[PDB]
């Protein structure tokens, strides 16, 4: 009849592990099974231990991070992000944490399984056969 919340929210992590190259743009897929309890989204690499803030929906000037989909819209479950200019020092495992709207600030509610990033060292030049046109 009149039901808005379907079950209990849950961090959906389709991409078990991403694959990119030093200097490429990674795609950390993420989506919740619901919007309740309401709350923003925050990424952290190494959840539980050594967790480093990757992105912050609430605020934060992150140029490298380009929201794959508009979050301003209404009822936007898709919370996937794209970190451009990937580095071999940022690799590891990004855990999509679903923070719940709270005061004075949000509060950790769910923790994504943890998407492992596979940063592939920069590429290399092709087999350089001397300097000159084909001979013999």
């Amino acid at each position: 009849g009149s039901s808005g919340s379907s079950g209990e929210l849950q961090v959906i992590q389709p991409e078990k592990s991403v694959s990119v190259a030093a200097g490429e743009s990674a795609t950390l897929r993420c989506a919740m099974t619901s919007l309740i309890p309401v709350g923003p989204i925050m990424w952290f690499r190494g959840a539980g231990a050594g967790r480093e803030l990757i992105y912050n929906q609430k605020e934060g000037h992150f140029p490298r991070v380009t929201t794959v989909s508009e979050l301003t819209k209404r009822n936007n479950l898709d919370f996937s992000i794209s970190i451009s200019n990937i580095t071999p020092a940022d690799a590891g495992t990004y855990y999509c944490v679903k923070f719940r709207k709270g005061s004075p600030d949000d509060v950790e509610f769910k923790s994504g399984a943890g998407t492992e990033l596979s940063v592939r060292a920069k590429p290399s030049a092709p087999v350089v056969s001397g300097s000159g046109p084909s001979s013999g």
